């Protein structure tokens, strides 16, 4: 009963955040195990933002210019060391509440939790997909930097996602664990823009199947439809190109209620052309993009995370 | 920057989940000090739900009747009474993760986040507002009741709904945590609907500040309207009259945005006797009211021109 936009419980990722200092700049860092992980630019100060030399300032760096606290508990720092842009600090405890977990890069139109965080203490949670793009529709104030993404499977926490950018844009930057960026961004505060966003189209065709579970059927039509055909429509109302392995993924969807996806595609197509006329589907007077096959599952299934 | 519908973490309060089992029902529990809450429906069949007599149902139930699981940890039920339609399951162990603690009765346009959870694990999180129909737009399958809502002020979780019933539009109701309902409804099975679902007026006004502060201003006229002839509009497309508290409250982002009230109204005013047109606002294609102005304020705080 009900669809929405839903988080995964932060309760195992908020035991993993602590605050990391450097200089006076103060960010979130994600305990696991050993290890602290945050941006590097936490090494950066105001005259360095624009346009810091990394290597440079990572060398002059020894462990004792970091200070982590988890609560009000101060980690010791007894290594440091850059992987991409991500500054990992060895500390001397190992987190207690390390959850199991996995490092994973996500693909455009995967969604993942974001646990806010400020000063190593978490603030709120959202769901975002990685756009097209390679930018996320976030909200971050000052000193989110470091607060990270993630999806549970299980028993195990994938983090995908830590938060390294706000562009002067409204552009919400950032990079997997490995510190490589999502899309041609760079840990510089500069004006960057992203490229033209586009729609994702099989989340948008799993939400409509999410509607039909939910027993909201009026804009289910007699009508089919080639996939070639619907990506000529696709290309036009600026939507992602429907590969085959997407119609594929919305099998098990396409099963529980017994609609063929390409005449769920032929949905789409008259949606796009027509619109809504007053209408809504669960709930919202447009097409909904931020939810995954998986994620349609999950909420419908009522799956939980011990 | 940026802006974003965003609940609580919830480790807090997953940490208060269990489990209770009565004849062949099973929903959650809130576990707080040595008490265990949940709806006092837990204790009817099926057949006694039409016509419960809920204090003569409870003098047949004894202790050992309640089976209480936390985790795999069973608790001994050790005392029983309702209060109101809430069960209170008196029990031999204080809840070692029992946080700092308020029991609130919320407003209607006031918001607040939901753990959802199943056989006392959690699910997900997502954030609700108690609306003027004192009805909730939830996600709740089966096994859901007993699930609760809460804010977290530093420390300090206000719990402040727990959720008893699903109507079948995809709405939700539910009592405080002393069981008295939110709204007209009742915990027998008989004839309920929701009441019309009035509009939160200061909250599509708070929504509306988000929008222009968020760079989204296509909506804006020139044009100024009066609380009462707003306020004949409102009746018309059942949104809750402004009153001089809800210029007062608005005060904040009036002043930052250096757009006064009723000007934003007569903005509003336009939406509601034109509709959109195709366009968005916030990437939204309908009026948002589940945003208090303190919500707002949270995510657009500014700078003020002067």
């Amino acid at each position: 009963s009900g669809f929405r936009k839903m988080a995964f419980p932060s309760g195992k990722v908020e035991g993993c955040m602590v605050q990391v200092t450097c200089g006076t700049t103060t960010l979130n860092g994600l305990w696991l195990d050993d290890v602290v992980y945050c941006p590097r630019h936490v090494i950066c100060t105001s005259e360095d933002m624009f346009n810091p030399n990394y290597e440079d300032l990572l060398i002059r760096k020894s462990n004792h210019n970091f200070l982590v606290q988890a609560g009000n508990v101060q980690l010791r720092v007894i290594g440091h060391s850059m992987q991409n842009c991500v500054l990992k600090l060895k500390v001397d405890t190992a987190n207690p509440k390390t959850p199991k977990y996995k490092f994973v890069r996500i693909q455009p139109g995967q969604t993942f939790s974001v646990l806010a965080c400020y000063n190593g203490s978490p603030s709120g949670v959202y769901q975002c997909a990685m756009r097209p793009n390679f930018t996320i529709k976030g909200s971050f104030l000052n000193g989110s930097c470091g607060s990270v993404g993630f999806n549970i499977d299980y028993d195990c926490v994938s983090f995908c996602y830590m938060h390294h950018m706000a562009f002067p844009t409204g552009v919400h930057a950032g990079t997997d664990l490995e510190g490589n960026f999502y899309g041609p961004f760079v840990d510089r505060q500069t004006a960057q823009a992203a490229g033209t966003d586009t729609t994702i189209t099989v989340n948008v065709l799993a939400w409509l199947y999410a509607a039909v579970i939910n027993g909201d059927r009026w804009f289910l039509n007699r009508f089919t439809t080639t996939l070639n055909d619907f990506n000529l429509v696709a290309m036009k109302y600026n939507y992602e190109p429907l590969t085959q392995d997407h119609v594929d993924i919305l099998g098990p969807l396409s099963a529980q209620t017994g609609i063929a996806v390409l005449d769920m595609c032929a949905s789409l197509k008259e949606l796009l052309q027509n619109g809504m006329n007053g209408r809504t589907i669960l709930g919202s007077a447009l097409l909904e993009d931020e939810f995954t096959p998986f994620d349609v599952v999950r909420q419908c299934s009522g799956v939980t995370f011990q």
